[PDB]
C-alpha cells in the first residue's frame, strides 16, 4: 500500500531487515525505524570475533550504507526511545512525548544483557567491567585486550567462548567460569562440551565450571575491578571482566500495551502479536515451531532474517517461505562451528568423526529422529544435515556414525524409502 506508514521499533538486524525486506517486496507505503540506539544500524557477530580482533573495519559492521536508508525512502530515528504503544490511536509514544501513526506495527526490540546481581552498584559501573552486546561495549572491551593483562569471563556460553578465545589470541590471562557443571550444558551433549572445555584449556584458558561469583574487590581512587571472589573463597586477580549470563527479551512495550507475552512477545503462524496490527521478530519473538511442535524464542541471525523475510512478504500480499530448520554459527579459534536444529530433548547423540580432532558431525536422537546436529569444520555435512531436519528424513541411525557411507548417500536411501514403500 502507497498510503499505510509501517513503524519498526528497534535498529538490530531484525528491525532494518523487515524495513529494506519490505522496499525490496514492492512496499510503496512510508517506513519508519525508531530505534534508542544512536548508532547506524550494524553487525552483531563481527563483536566477538573479528570486529573484537581489531582487524575488521568500523565500516565494514554496517549492515547497509548509510545513503541506502535514503535511496530506499526509509526513515531512521535513531537515539529515541518508544515508551508505550496505544493500539486504539494506533500511535508509538517516544520519550519526548512525540506520538507516530502506524497503520503496520513490528516490534524488534530484540533483547538486553541479563545483569550480574552481585556487580550492582559501582562494580558494573567500572569501565573494566562490561557486558557485551552494543557496538560501545565491543569497542570498550577490545580497548582493554592487553597482553599479559587478566581478564575473567563470567558465562560459558557460545558468546563467552568467542570472547574468551579472542581475548586469548591477545595473549591475555584467560580464566572463564560458569556455575553450570559443563560449558554449554543446555544445548549440548558432555562429550561435545568436554571438547570445547579441552579446545580453550589447551589454548591457555583455564574454565572453572560449578564455579559461583559471589562478589568483587575494587579500587578506592579508579573504581576499578581489581578482582572477581568465587563462592568457594577462590580470588581471580582481574584487569578486565567481561559478563555474559543470558539475554532477556525487550518485551516491556509489548506487556505494558496488554500484548500476550511469555519469555518473549508472542506471535502467530503470521508473525501477529495478541493484536493484528502488531507484529514482532527476531530475538524478542517467541513462536511456534511446527517442525518441532513447541513454542520457541530464538537468538540468532539467521532466525532474524527467516522471520524479517516472512514479515515483509506477508505485508507485501506475498507469500513467506515455507519455516526451515533453525541453525545458527559460532567461531572460535578459527574453527568453523556450525549448528542446525534444536537438540531439546535428544535421548542420545552419534558421532560421526573423532572428537580428537576439530572435524566431526555429532546427531542428536530422539528415538530414530534427528533433532539436531553440530558440526565442526563440516559445511557439506551441516548443509545435508538441514535436509534431514527440514524435510525429517529418515535416515538409518546405525549409519549416522559410520564415515565410510557418505551422508548423502544415508539421504538418497531415507528418501527412496518414502517413494518406493
Ligand atoms: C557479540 C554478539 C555475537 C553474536 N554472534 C552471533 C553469531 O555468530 N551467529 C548468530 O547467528 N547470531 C549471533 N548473535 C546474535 C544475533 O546478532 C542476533 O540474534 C540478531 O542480530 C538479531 O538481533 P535483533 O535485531 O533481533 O535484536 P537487537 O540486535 O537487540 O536489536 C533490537 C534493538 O531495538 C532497540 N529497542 C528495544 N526497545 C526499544 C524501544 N522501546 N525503543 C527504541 N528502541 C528499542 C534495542 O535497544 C536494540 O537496539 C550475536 C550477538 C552478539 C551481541
Amino acid at each position: 500500500n502507497a498510503n499505510d506508514n509501517v513503524v519498526i521499533v528497534g535498529t538490530g538486524l531484525a528491525g532494518v531487515e523487515v524495513a529494506f525486506g519490505l522496499r525490496a517486496s514492492g512496499w510503496e507505503g512510508n517506513i519508519r525505524l525508531v530505534g534508542d540506539a544512536t548508532v547506524i544500524p550494524h553487525h552483531l557477530p563481527p563483536l566477538s570475533k573479528a570486529y573484537l580482533a581489531g582487524k575488521a573495519t568500523a565500516e565494514s559492521l554496517y549492515l547497509r550504507t548509510p545513503d541506502a536508508y535514503a535511496a530506499q525512502n526509509i526513515q531512521l530515528l535513531g537515539g529515541t526511545q518508544v515508551t508505550a504503544i496505544n493500539r486504539d490511536r494506533q500511535q508509538v509514544i517516544l520519550s519526548d512525548g512525540r506520538a507516530l501513526d502506524y497503520d503496520r506495527l513490528v516490534l524488534a526490540t530484540g533483547g538486553r544483557p541479563r545483569p550480574l546481581p552481585v556487580a550492582s552498584g559501582a562494580v558494573g559501573k567500572a569501565n573494566n567491567f562490561r557486558y557485551l552486546r552494543t557496538l560501545e561495549d565491543a569497542e570498550c572491551i577490545r580497548r582493554q585486550l592487553i597482553a599479559d593483562n587478566r581478564l575473567v569471563v563470567i558465562g560459558g556460553g557460545y558468546i563467552g567462548l568467542e570472547v574468551a578465545a579472542t581475548a586469548i589470541k591477545a595473549n591475555m590471562h584467560v580464566t572463564l567460569l560458569d556455575t553450570a557443571a559443563r560449558v554449554l550444558e543446555r544445548v549440548t551433549a558432555p562429550p561435545v562440551s568436554a571438547f570445547y572445555e579441552h579446545l580453550h584449556r589447551e589454548a591457555g584458558v583455564d574454565i572453572r565450571t560449578g564455579t559461583q561469583v559471589c562478589g568483587f574487590e575494587m579500587s578506592t581512587d579508579q573504581q576499578k575491578v581489581t578482582a572477581v571472589l568465587c563462592e568457594d573463597g577462590t580470588r581471580l586477580p582481574a584487569d578486565l571482566v567481561i559478563a555474559g549470563i543470558g539475554l532477556i527479551p525487550n518485551c516491556e512495550l509489548a506487556s505494558a500495551a496488554g500484548l500476550q507475552v511469555d519469555n518473549g512477545i508472542v506471535i502467530n503462524e503470521h508473525m501477529q502479536t495478541s493484536d493484528p496490527l502488531i507484529m514482532a521478530v527476531g530475538d524478542c519473538a517467541r513462536f511456534h515451531s511446527q517442525l518441532y511442535d513447541r513454542w520457541v524464542r530464538i537468538e540468532s541471525v539467521p532466525n532474524a532474517l527467516e522471520q524479517a523475510r516472512k514479515i515483509a512478504a506477508i505485508l507485501c500480499g506475498k507469500v513467506p517461505r515455507d519455516e526451515a530448520a533453525p541453525w545458527f554459527w559460532s567461531d572460535q579459534y578459527e574453527i568453523g562451528l556450525k549448528m542446525v536444529g534444536l537438540s531439546e530433548g535428544y535421548d542420545r547423540i552419534i558421532v560421526r568423526g573423532s572428537l580428537a580432532q576439530p572435524d566431526f558431525s555429532v546427531f542428536y536422537l530422539q528415538g530414530d529422529r534427528v533433532l539436531a546436529v553440530d558440526t565442526v569444520n563440516r559445511p557439506v555435512e551441516f548443509n545435508q544435515s538441514k535436509q534431514i531436519i527440514t524435510d525429517r528424513l529418515p535416515v538409518e541411525p546405525n549409519l549416522l556414525g559410520d564415515e565410510s557411507v557418505p551422508l548423502k548417500e544415508i539421504i538418497a536411501a531415507a528418501k527412496a524409502e518414502l517413494s518406493s514403500a
